């Protein structure tokens, strides 16, 4: 149990006895969930190891390609390793994707053509994808809508599960629909992420209407949450970011897609241009970090999830509503806390900032950010800028004052920040 | 003049006295042209220095940049430096462009929309752009044509200059034309590159028909050939590769665009996606090389060009037809030599290969890529055109295209090694 | 517990039921030791976090210095962070150290002068240090001995503890002794690493004869094994390698020293030259990885230690003699196994090679090492070449056939490797 | 000639007609001196190309080694290329040398042992070497003197030439002298740099007394000034900085030595430790820039020298004493200007900073630079910090107020900077 020396050290952070008791109770309560996670982690570590070994990765794959990067074996074998991990025909892993949204956008523009319609089946996509699609606003930035590609949407049911009957009806009534988009993570929605079994039910439902419909999954935040990925239950294409789970906290930028050879090649032509695709693109010497990040990903992903589960339990014990609960099956690393008080939300986030190794001294306050209307507060202090796998928090400043917390390179770090933050509002 | 020690050293590369006499004559003949280049180089060096200074570039700009790269001053200031050099509202310089074709394609998809038509006014664009446009064939890769964007073409007059009369006709007769594509370099052809004055006449001509038509120039190989760039004579947007002239021999990958804020932003949305544009994108630890490459570019571009000029004159003196001539105004660093003999063309390329610092020893032979191609290449940066290289499709009349040379001495050495394999 | 999917996947590596039974028993036995390690890790994570926060580390410290490296705040602050972690006046952390031996040699040549004598109090130091000192070979390479600096040695007692009485006797009789060398880790010794309390007893004993005697500790493999470091119990100077524990699996090269300002400055003059010391030395843009490595070090060190503890117990249960035993206090991450059979030793190492992500397919056979009459066999397949914190094994091919196993970026990886290896010798 | 647009652009830097006319006159006067330089540059370019080709350099040599760097072909082949360029048995080219003083000091400590005496034959060495040797001051930093290695000095003659008769007398009278140190460049003096023929005369003289005396040359700033290097006229060992000539303006840090295998090995054991030497040492991903820099060095070295010659003649015409004159044979890239006025001096250096691409707005001032007695002002607006192959100027603050100008990646840049600087003092 916690050392007396550690207790004294935490007192210098103003962590009080009431918070320590809540922590001891929460740790005791969540032990069985941690064991479930360790069983999954064990399988995923083996899965990833096997993929490296099947590709015969060697020292020589730590390339330092320049120029066109023709024949960069490090890049080509990393794609192969990912495709093995995800059990897909192909993959496309590049530092050139600037963020996860870029990878998703490349998938969409890559696989859609004028006259086609895409169908999002988990309600409204996260905000940044809205400009990519041209859902509401269009200002000639060149959205899907501006290239004659249409958008439709089926919301999740009241219970948070996909509306399979409506999905079928919408597909049957519109034969122009060639792509179904499934967001795995909840985003800022007060509901559960979709479980792998839910993604399967969706794909089976879609494929039963027209087998040729491409089932695309935004896999961000869901890597290594289960022993299966969406590609193990019928997904034709998935996309994600290398500064979230799959980079293991160390890939410095980039993104990935895994799926059928056709979907990947089509995506590659949007990443670069038709006729080039993924054949060109040197990797700036960062390929070693991308291999290593993948190898560490199953473990680091669970450190962060463990942080989320402790957060869920401890905040519940402190009297705050939380989503998800500590014992629910999770499909992402995000934890939401309803403070129901603006000041508590602000102080909690400030606490998280002070618990960061980087920029721990920085002003953490509400600010107006481009196109949000409501102010936003963000705690971030990472080794890799914008990394979601490193402890961070964000919240719109509006009723009922919900904060979203994610990451933690280690469970001990996430725990420490959580204790600092909670001590700012519970004493 | 050439030291006796150098001559004896060159003898070890089988360089003979006949080749040395041709070299001597060529050097005498091309000195006035070198002086002309030096006057341009001096101005361009100042222009680039001033762009750095106006942007107050400092050591702090050689930033460690990771993740999203939100607020990356290294990247942001480099865009501002390029905008100053080219005298444009904005610029987009990124290591994320995998090659020059990506930069050009990004400009075209970025600035065209369904129903618009683009017009290429220097005949058909270089080959790799054909799949991007969807010119001849289409296999659902997502070409401009597959997104409802149309393509038209006006060829250069038989004298190599723009057909202004036909451009006007085609524009007046098709109001759906919203962009005019101008290729500055010659490509695998046999004509002069377009001079800045020629570019200006095309722009003035086009804007006189409809002032809203975007005039886009593929500037590859043309950087620092003149004291003006196409953006100085009305181009709305230009694109290029950082492993050609503008990288100064040291930028390791990437491309650039310079132009109006609207055109540059639209391009950025194709580079990434609508709503992100150029706001995200870390620079991978290579930003210092990109800045330093720019600073050296005016100088290095002329080392390569002097190489081309010497090549032109010595091969002319050797008895071959060369394009362009040693004393013509140039708008690119490429030199063509017509061998009228397959073996002489092959040997020459093998000579260039053996004159490279990297992969000097590698077999240089024709390979399949309709006709076979042969390429001499041995560079620090893979595929760099500013480093000494040669390529030639194997077909009548056996024309080779030579370009690059980090230093004039290196280009010279390669030329003398190559010519010695055929003039004995 | 272990999923059925995991058991079937492991069956593909020829892992058998007897090995899985041994495994389940060993996991049951070691859970209390793992909890003790978690308590120490929690403290150390906080210690490192605190060191970052006190130095107000920001993204601005992730420098990309060039040339002379004058005023490189990234490098300077990293030294300050390490000094806080080790509670020393100063520290010298540089990528310029090519390995741990270099760092140790810099300390010795830095702090010794003609006529001085150094005393190693833990028996003979590991082999690579012999040429530095000039113990056996003196071929004008410029050893301490070739510079007029003498060497004396005091072996450990039969029980493996320091011979305090003999240390005093030798120090009293030889007033030229100005530095005492203490090796924390064991080497080829079938004995335990020295505990922090043992190091304290040596320092107390030495300072009580002459307070000015420099007490120097080779800290390799010992970082974060305890909540205290040798500098917390009076060591004047310590040295280590960044591709061992303290680089957290991600530092790409380099070494560190931490200690009094005088000792560190004197070391810096050997690293470079007198009058320059640590004032020049750009850091190639690898400083971020060094900071992140340190931050992950408390956690990664314990992933490796958990693999060593598992190895100890499962091998003991398999019938092999092991050093240390699963429940002894540890001062390093190394686990020794006495096979008493050349073939089993070789098969075990082959197994570890087949469980690596990198070079899993390369032949692992004994080979002739320059200047040694016993062949050596080594299993190695790392992201960072030569890293001791990634799973690896090595053995000199001699009776009684003892292998040394260390590393494991994640406990799951070390575990997988051990299971693959044991299955090659226990059916 | 200069374009009118260029003249108008220059007027925006407050460059006046008097300075432009001085420039025009100077260029006319020095043109013939440049022809000589191009003949040398041509040979040197071929010399370097040949060395690359003999070593069969390929893209495979652009290594990205990590950890120990064992078996790094990029590093090993670069040493071989250097050795061919300098016509020596061996070479040691490493990013690990922090500056040129480090490389020189490693040579001396590497090759001298207690009882040996070194003899500097060009008068007092460059400032930063005084602490390395222990000439005057000794504060237990570990100078040669503190390790029992003695120092003697023979000054140059009043005419600046080597005093061969005195060298002979000193060597004959002291058989403990085992190394002769020869400085090629003048440092902060007022004399001409030693030509290759002067270096030969010293080597022949020394070897005629005792063939076993190591002839060591500090080659900084002299690389590619002639078709020969000191190793072509009998030097056993030479050393220099990769941020001066031989780095070609792109090597980011480091040093080199070239010479006999025995002298290079002995230096390597000081750079690291005995028993390791040059066998360990990963190269931080910068090896490609070191190869590329060497290839550009013959050219860039002459761009800087053309700048020095222009500076000589334009300042002479302006009315200042200069050393050397525009038409003297040069053995380094440095140009000295005696202002005999502290104000004109600091103003000139400030002009140079304002003529630089990087940090043009920083107003440079005198500072306590590591390794110097008095305060020196340095103009150093560079891509690589402290690089003196990039346009720079430095000047100890003391009578007669001599400024030392060197560098220029292009002659056009050196020209522009000289005009900017002179315009601040001449109107
Ligand atoms: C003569 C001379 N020696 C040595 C050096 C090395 O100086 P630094 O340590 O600044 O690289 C410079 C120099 O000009």
């Amino acid at each position: 149990g916690m050392l007396e020396s550690t207790k004294q050290f935490l007192k210098k952070y103003n962590i009080n006895d009431r918070v320590l008791k809540l922590y001891e109770t929460a740790m005791n309560d969540i032990q069985n969930q941690f064991k479930i996670l360790d069983d999954i982690r064990e399988f995923n570590q083996l899965k990833v190891l096997n993929a490296f070994q099947e590709e015969r990765i060697s020292e020589a794959h730590f390339t330092n390609s320049s120029g066109y990067g023709y024949g960069d074996i490090g890049r080509d074998s990393l794609d192969a390793v990912y495709a093995r991990v995800f059990n897909t025909e192909s993959a496309l892993v590049r530092p050139h994707f600037v963020n996860g949204t870029h990878a998703l956008g490349a998938a969409l523009f890559g696989n859609l053509r004028p006259g086609n319609t895409m169908l999002s089946v988990c309600g409204e996509p996260y905000d940044t994808l809205h400009d990519v699609i041209g859902i509401t606003e269009n200002s000639n930035m060149g959205s899907l809508k501006e290239f004659g590609i249409n958008y439709k949407q089926v919301d999740l049911k009241e219970d948070g599960k996909p509306n399979l009957e409506e999905i079928e009806k919408v597909l049957k009534e519109d034969e122009s629909i060639t792509l179904v988009h499934i967001q795995r993570s909840t985003g800022y929605g007060w509901r559960r992420a979709l479980l792998i079994e839910d993604i399967k039910s969706i794909v089976d439902c879609v494929k039963n209407i027209r087998k040729d419909i491409i089932c695309f999954v935004d896999n961000c935040y869901g890597e290594f949450m289960d022993t299966k990925e969406p590609t193990d239950v019928g997904a034709d294409l998935i996309a994600g970011s290398l500064i979230k789970n799959i980079g293991g906290g160390i890939a410095p930028t980039g993104g990935y897609l895994a799926g059928t050879k056709d979907c990947i090649e089509k995506t590659s032509y949007r990443l670069t241009v038709p006729g080039i695709g993924g054949e060109c693109g040197s990797t700036f010497g960062v390929v070693r970090s991308m291999y290593q990040g993948l190898f560490l990903a199953p473990h680091i992903s669970m450190e962060a999830l463990k942080g989320a589960i402790l957060c869920s339990r401890i905040m519940e014990l402190a009297g705050f509503e939380v989503m998800p609960k500590y014992d629910e099956k999770r499909s992402d690393i995000i934890q939401s806390i309803k403070f129901n008080d603006k000041d508590k939300l602000i102080e909690f986030c400030k606490g998280i900032q002070t618990g960061s190794p980087i920029d721990s001294f920085v002003s953490c306050e509400p600010w107006d950010m481009p196109g949000y209307t409501d102010q936003v507060i963000m705690a971030a202090g990472a080794f890799i800028q914008g990394s979601s796998i490193e402890l961070s928090a964000d919240a719109p400043i509006r009723e009922p004052y919900i904060a979203y917390l994610q990451g933690g390179l280690t469970f001990d770090h996430a725990k420490i920040g959580i204790l600092i933050a909670l001590s700012r509002i519970v004493k």
